[PDB]
């Protein structure tokens, strides 16, 4: 007709129709794509009103606790509906951390951990791993993950140790193989840089966060990362141009500073390197007030925030909550002339083609025959494979001489599990699962350790189970061999900053009277490497597991030799925590384990 509009026409380039839309908008309409907010400050008017580019939840944003795919899919179009109602009908791009499986949702797959998924050495299984999450993420309406984490932790003693996939660089650029996952496989034809999303069954990603994360002094979160430019651009950068490769969608700006100089307000590095030399196009977004912390104290400049950010070449922001604010300032500054158009114009572009280039505008809502995604069994099979295949042996007997205790036997008179972490869901899962900093106990469906130990053996044997035993327990059991699991308690950011690295008690406590017992397989949880030469004298044999996820499954099947161990450290096993930072490559390199150390065993 001559009501046709360009931008609407699913046949016409997607740079035609970002031109097209563009062309039309109001200064209101501009600054609202650049706006993200969380949902729990969302309303149909709010949206509408403001003209809001995006949604997120963040760490325990959810419509309520145990809610069904469908609760969120039905939340997600309730707010494009009213997104679609707008002048120009421009959909939203609503995003949350899905960052080991779809992890704030109740009945998702939890996938094991960055650093465990490094450990496996295998980009192929992190691929499928991105591609069940996708499924996942689409089964509850959510078009964008954040993820993923391409840090290079340099330190272990950071809270984020664990969603770093090592501290060599080059296994974090094996595994930018999720982004494709996430993402589908870019065209043969592709340009590096351009942003993909294959259709409605897939998300965008996001790498993040740009750049040297990992790299802060003391492993101090969110800190100051010193190291010259060489060194950053060596260590820091490379899978950041893996990604550019592989046509990740977006990239979140760090919270850290390179040489005091605060990333979120880095012109030289968000314009002059990403876009500039990287040539990505697709758009930038804030960390969660990440603009406010710029400043000292955060927050006491937002007019600051706003003008340093966006000059910085920041296209969309994190409000997340204060919407008004950063809205009545940005539009000051434009109306003022200190934040040209032209800067505006561009953070629009980039928004916009990823909204075209993935389809948003073609399938704005949810598809409800995709709810049946969620925790489906072959993505747990997946889960369960990556679980094991993360799992790095350590030690299998006491001596060279002594029969090696793994794989344990199926048929047994009785045998023993304990420990903290033998029967708690949640310290299996550790941060980033079901709230913020994850949580203890049955939080979420999946097989707890014990769990997988009662369902691999042999009928006649009786399993028993004693979270902290104590020596005589043990030695009056007639037990005839127990597998003991500990270590860390769950953490996320800046609570998982840790100067000692020491696991909680009881922990070495039970180790030693279930060892000093019977024959014993320690399973050590945790996200990172921590003090382990007590742990290991009294145990014939230990299995650093990581944060395995949902299915304990994977664990047993290496204990009871369905699978030979493969896993290889992924990060150097430190001796003391005063040696570090140390890492592969250093002088004083004087590891407990280096980095690729890992028995192995044989099946069956
Ligand atoms: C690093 O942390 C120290 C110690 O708390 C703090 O005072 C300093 O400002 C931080 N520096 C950053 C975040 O750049
Ligand atoms: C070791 O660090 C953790 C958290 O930072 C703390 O819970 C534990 O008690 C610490 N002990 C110290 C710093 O002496
Ligand atoms: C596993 O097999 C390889 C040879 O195929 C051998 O080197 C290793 O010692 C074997 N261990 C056992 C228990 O068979
Ligand atoms: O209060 C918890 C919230 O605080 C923020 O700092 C976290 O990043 C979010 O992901 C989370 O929803
Ligand atoms: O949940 C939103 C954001 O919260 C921030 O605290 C984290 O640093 C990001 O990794 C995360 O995506």
């Amino acid at each position: 007709a001559a009501d046709y509009v360009l931008y609407k026409d699913a046949t016409k380039p997607v740079e035609d129709r970002v031109a097209d839309l563009l062309g039309r908008m109001t200064l209101a309409e501009k600054i609202g794509q650049m706006t993200q907010i969380e949902r729990l400050v969302a309303t149909p008017d709010v949206l509408r009103d403001n003209f809001i580019g995006s949604l997120l939840s963040g760490g325990g944003s959810v419509p309520r606790k145990g809610a069904t795919a469908k609760e969120w899919q039905d939340m997600v179009d309730g707010f494009q509906k009213a997104c679609m109602s707008t002048r120009l009908g421009i959909p939203m791009i609503y995003g949350i951390d899905a960052v080991h499986g779809q992890n704030n949702v109740y009945g998702a797959t939890i996938f094991p951990h960055n650093v465990g998924l490094g450990a496996t050495r295998d980009p192929y299984l992190v691929k499928r791993i991105g591609e069940a999450t996708a499924l996942e993420v689409r089964a509850t309406g959510i078009q964008y993950a954040f993820a993923p984490c391409i840090a290079v932790c340099r330190d272990p003693r950071w809270g984020r140790c664990y969603e770093s996939y090592s501290e060599d660089r080059r296994i974090v650029q094996s595994m930018t193989e999720l982004i494709p996952g996430l993402q589908g496989d870019v065209p043969k034809d592709f340009t590096s840089g351009m942003p993909f999303v294959a259709g409605k069954n897939k998300v965008a990603a996001c790498a993040k966060h740009f750049v040297g994360d990992g790299g802060t002094v003391d492993g101090i979160n969110a800190n100051n990362t010193i190291i010259n430019r060489e060194g950053l651009m060596n260590i820091h950068m490379p899978a950041y141009k893996n990604a550019m490769d592989k046509g990740v969608s977006t990239v979140m700006i760090s919270y850290s500073s390179w040489n005091g100089v605060k990333m979120h307000a880095n012109q030289d590095l968000v314009t002059g390197y990403l876009k500039d030399t990287l040539k990505f196009k697709g758009f930038v977004i804030s960390d969660w007030e990440g603009i406010d912390r710029i400043t000292t104290p955060a927050g006491s400049d937002y007019s600051y925030s706003v003008k340093a950010s966006i000059l910085a070449g920041l296209d969309m922001i994190m409000v997340p909550n204060k919407y008004q604010q950063f809205i009545s300032i940005l539009t000051g500054h434009v109306n003022g002339g200190v934040i040209p158009m032209s800067r505006i114009d561009d953070a629009v572009t980039r928004i916009l083609r990823v909204k075209f280039t993935m389809g948003l505008f073609e399938n704005p809502y949810a598809d409800p025959a995709m709810a049946e995604q969620l925790g489906k069994q072959e993505h747990r099979d997946l889960a369960r494979e990556a679980a094991r295949k993360s799992l790095v042996l350590l030690k299998n007997g006491k001596t060279s001489t002594d029969a090696p205790l793994l794989p344990l036997p199926k048929k047994a008179p009785k045998i023993l599990v304990a420990g903290s972490h033998a029967d708690n869901l949640g310290y299996q899962c550790g941060g980033w699962t079901i709230e913020w900093q994850g949580d203890t106990g049955r939080t979420t469906v999946g097989t707890t350790i014990l769990e997988a130990v009662k369902a691999a053996v042999d009928p006649s044997t009786v399993v028993v189970f004693a979270e902290n035993p104590d020596a005589e327990f043990v030695k009056s059991g007639g037990f005839s061999y127990a597998i003991v699991a500990v270590g860390e308690h769950p953490y996320t950011e800046t609570k998982g900053d840790n100067l000692n690295l020491t696991i909680p008690e009881p922990g070495l406590s039970t180790v030693q009277a279930v060892c000093g017992g019977v024959r014993c397989a320690t399973v050590l949880i945790s996200g990172r490497p921590v003090v382990v030469q007590p742990l290991l004298a009294a145990s014939d044999a230990l299995v650093a597991a990581w944060l395995p996820g949902s299915e304990g499954q994977g664990v047993t099947d290496a204990l009871f030799g369905d699978f030979g161990f493969t896993g290889r450290l992924p990060r150097t096993w430190f001796k003391s925590v005063d040696q570090l930072p140390m890492n592969v490559g250093d002088a004083h390199y004087d590891p407990l384990f280096r980095l690729g150390y890992g028995l192995t065993t044989n099946a069956t």
